[PDB]
């Protein structure tokens, strides 16, 4: 039996250990929705308190993605420069993809601080167009009904992309990429799920949305710096200043 069957198992294990929120929990909690009063309470919070809360949650989400990457076979054998290039370009893209598990398309709500709420929860941030675009992206992804292994293999490939500008050992990233592509396509064939391939997001769209999102987080961080629970100095240094 294949190195490729083992790679599937190892990527899904890494995802299971780092997925942050369990899918059964997220699905069971869908009926737990913020009340009108609770939504108004969030809308009345300071922009800067909502930013502190959201920035903290997003930092934590990024760190789970870093831990996911560190567990992908061969990722720790890449040189540090390339590790950082890959994580800088792709970790927030993965966070945006992971969001769809916590998104309920029936009422367009996301799981946030223990209950589901719509995008109006975030009104104090004054980012309605960007936040609407983030909700719209999860709405599009939710139509695929991604399984846990599909999310694991797809987000591994979001990260392990040999086309990212600035890699120093491109051939070594290509080797991991090809094996992950084969793992993903083998798994979709085995589960009769190859039809999702044509429905995956155009790559330019995830990159565009992520670039706009990170640009806004950078603006907030310039205006109102946050305390970061920093665990990854080389990555922190690339993003914070
Ligand atoms: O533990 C560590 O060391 C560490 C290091 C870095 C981290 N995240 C950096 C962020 C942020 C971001 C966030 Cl999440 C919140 C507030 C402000 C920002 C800002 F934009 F300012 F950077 N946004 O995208 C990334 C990113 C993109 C690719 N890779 C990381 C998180 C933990
Ligand atoms: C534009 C701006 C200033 C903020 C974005 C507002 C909002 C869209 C952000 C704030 C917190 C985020 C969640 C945080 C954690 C997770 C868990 C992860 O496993 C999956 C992703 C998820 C649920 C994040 C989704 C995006 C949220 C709600």
């Amino acid at each position: 039996l294949t190195e490729i069957e083992h790679l599937v198992q190892s990527v899904c294990k890494s995802y299971r250990e780092t997925c942050q929120l369990r899918l059964e929990d997220l699905l069971r909690q869908r009926s737990n929705i913020f009340s009108r009063e609770e939504v108004t309470g969030y809308q009345r919070k300071s922009m800067w308190e909502m930013w502190e809360r959201c920035a903290h949650h997003l930092t934590e989400a990024i760190q789970y993605v870093v831990e996911f990457a560190k567990r992908l076979s061969g990722f720790m054998e890449l040189c540090q420069n390339d590790q950082i290039v890959l994580l800088k370009a792709g970790a927030m893209e993965v966070v945006l993809v992971r969001m769809c598990r916590a998104y309920n398309a029936d009422n367009r709500t996301v799981f946030f601080e223990g209950k589901y709420g719509g995008m109006e929860l975030f009104r104090a941030l004054g980012c309605s167009e960007l936040i609407s675009s983030i909700f719209d992206f999860s709405h599009s992804l939710s139509a695929l009904h991604f399984s846990e292994d599909e999310i694991a293999l797809y987000t591994a490939l979001v990260l392990i992309n040999a086309h990212r500008p600035g890699l120093q050992e491109k051939r070594k990233v290509e080797q991991l990429q090809y094996n992950l592509e084969l793992a993903f396509h083998h798994h979709l064939h085995k589960t009769h799920r190859q039809s999702i391939l044509a429905k995956l997001p155009p790559k330019g769209k995830l990159r565009s949305l992520c670039s706009q999102h990170v640009e806004r987080l950078q603006i907030f961080q310039h205006l109102h710096p946050i305390v970061v629970q920093a665990a990854f100095p080389p990555l922190y240094k690339e993003l914070f200043s």
